[PDB]
């Protein structure tokens, strides 16, 4: 049951300081972060990240803003760790979003790209892809979250 | 989008101290406070501002209540600001409310009102009047917050 | 209206150093902690609390987690207590309890057992039958909370 | 009695950060009570004279530029020794100075041509006097219960 | 070895405040580990023996009203130098000089006839050993791991 | 000018107890600027690189041991005397010595055959530079802006 999923730290949060905010969350909830690194991706890298929406009419204003600035990108491993991470980002719009997810509580303000705080993969041949696309092998880690043995069954 | 609400801290919360918490979860979202003020409501405001209950069961427990210690009325403003703040409040009756949302964390005890800890103006419409009731334009004001230039469409 | 439910705040949590975080969650939702104590729960005890579950595959592996390490059990008081501390728990199933909840922010690892950090009754019924278990009437307390006063309908 | 009131400003930094419910909050928790509060836009006039005892001083004109930035959340805090403790609370002037744990340790650090501190705390009895009267008029100062004030009644 | 136990006394203003959770986190956070706890409302008796080093003193009366006015949540945290730590955690004695960061500092000020201080901490080893015995039987003690016990392992 | 780059490693004690967030958030909340950061697992080559200063010192094999027990979050912060702030931020080399309010002070005690202490600060900007170096390539640094940056945009 155990999956890793992929997070971007978008724009907006790494500008408004609450990297540490999102961070915090996740690992509360018992995640692991396997792989993470601050990096400023160009066009290139975003239309790949984003090829599905290319023909949406918010496709360039998208790639505007993940190019912004610079982004956190990292890997989440744990128990159906992508419907999980889903689950806490909240909806798409920060509007609509559920007071206690994500962008519930971060999110609201747009500009021509519905500004969401972070981006989580959609599924775990998603974040296999995405995962693929933003890390090598050697910068994903194994090792033991302090709790870990506790759930080891024997 | 951008909208301008009412809030009202009620007396439950200034008492018990949750008045910076309350302010916290509005300025994490990206709502900015263009107004507010302690102010201790006489029943003349109160029925004013309460007028669409006059003939309910409820009215005088209601006037006593919020008239009952100061409290903090703030205008806040940012996208959908009325619709997102309803949604942050939470049931009127806080056992009801979900956990995340103001009065699902902080609210439970009543008196002979449903003390609910903050009072949000419920449309546009309703925002305008209420704003007018506790505010003079002199005390509501245009500035810009940390990230408002990160949203600017060029 | 006022209602007795009694909670426990399982190993994981305990291990993980979450039993603060719990505490503080009731308290300023405004509920009472009227009893409380730290005890490791023997396999004796553990059955009969979890007596309706004895016929079903998981019974002994939950038998083996809440008798894991020490628990704090403790019974909270407040306006329709057992409802609203469900309600703040979440989904049984972690992965499934939504952000804002006690499992939902805490909670989704498991072992053989569904591990998903408190325990809370599931009927007034129920809380008089688990707090009788835990609990002698010497050590459930009558006082006041600071804002008891601000509910007093005169 | 011990029961005093002192002003604070939470500053222009402040409020375009989005502190001040962290800044308010910290003041709530350490048992102060708010008797007094309102978001105010401070004129030049105002702000020289809140300042009035540093007119003579070279960082004056950017300390005028800086309270007068944005608008600003003046309150008054009404507590035991509140006028030392606020103080306390607040940290040193300069926030790279300020120790971890208060208000300036814990959210300032960055200047402009003004040493930007997140707030202000009147300096004495004396100050706060003048400055909550600068600031407040005695229909804006309100006396009420907070939860727990039944618990310290003395004697009997 | 450098564990030790020590006993700390979540007062009657905390509990009343509803501030246990926060207190409790506190030592969770620094790594202390609780090794036992329970809500109790002491009685003068206990209450005197506890504060016998103080029964000739003034204060003394105000403080068994103090420590006996509602229940109080006594609990004991095992750790590396947990007396001296706790002590430095729980911050100086009247909370107004308490440095904010400590917990009395954060959250204590106002006082009653007794100098409310939200909680007591053991003092010494040789305090901290007879107060526990005061408040708990060896059975309502502990030895269990915490998440991360196994990371602090010496030698091989 | 003012403006400083400091490198902190948020070490493996931290990183197991899940503190990763909460560090980088006080660093966030101070004002400090994130620009550069990434999760490695430290070899020995590296850690003693680092630590090289410590060559010859008996707690220097544990040290090694530890820092690089399992991945740490490396980082460099930008800001006005972020070094001297930073390490003021982190507080007293062993846990036990720190502040309430410090990093150190608020989530360390335990210790293993090495002193931890959650996380690493350089002692100085010629210490910062060599390491930041050691760690992190130009390509890897950013420059881009916070959003209160502006706010303390000075002279005209
Ligand atoms: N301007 C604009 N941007 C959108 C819209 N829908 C989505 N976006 C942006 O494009 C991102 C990716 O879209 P999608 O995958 O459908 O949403 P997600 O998976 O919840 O992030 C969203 O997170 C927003 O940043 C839209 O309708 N208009
Ligand atoms: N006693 C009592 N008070 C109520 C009841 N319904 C609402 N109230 C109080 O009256 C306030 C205003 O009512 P309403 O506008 O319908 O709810 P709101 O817009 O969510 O605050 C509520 O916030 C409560 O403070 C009720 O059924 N009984
Ligand atoms: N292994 C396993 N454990 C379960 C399952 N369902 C429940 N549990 C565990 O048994 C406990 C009690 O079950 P139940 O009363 O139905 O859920 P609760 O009232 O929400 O705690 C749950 O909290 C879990 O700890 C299951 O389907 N499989
Ligand atoms: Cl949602
Ligand atoms: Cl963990
Ligand atoms: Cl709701
Ligand atoms: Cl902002
Ligand atoms: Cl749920
Ligand atoms: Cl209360
Ligand atoms: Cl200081
Ligand atoms: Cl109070
Ligand atoms: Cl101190
Ligand atoms: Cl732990
Ligand atoms: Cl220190
Ligand atoms: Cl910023
Ligand atoms: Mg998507
Ligand atoms: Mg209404
Ligand atoms: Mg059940």
């Amino acid at each position: 049951e155990t999956e890793r999923t992929l997070v971007i730290i978008k724009p907006d949060a790494v500008v408004r300081g609450l990297i540490g905010e999102i961070i915090s969350r996740f690992e509360k909830k018992g995640l692991k972060i396997v792989g993470m690194k601050m990096i400023w991706i160009d066009r290139e890298l975003a239309e790949k990240h984003y090829e599905e929406h290319r023909e949406k009419p918010f496709f360039k204003a998208l790639i505007d803003y993940i190019t912004k600035t610079p982004v956190v990108v990292m890997v989440l491993e744990g128990r159906y760790a992508v419907e999980v991470v889903r689950k806490m980002a909240g909806a798409t719009d920060p509007k609509d979003a559920a007071p206690g997810t994500i962008r519930g509580d971060f999110g609201l303000e747009v500009s021509d790209a519905i500004c969401n705080v972070i981006h989580a993969s959609d599924s775990k041949e998603s974040a296999e892809r995405e995962i693929s696309l933003f890390f090598k092998p050697e910068e994903l880690f194994e090792y033991p979250r302090a709790a870990d043995w506790f759930y080891k069954k024997g």
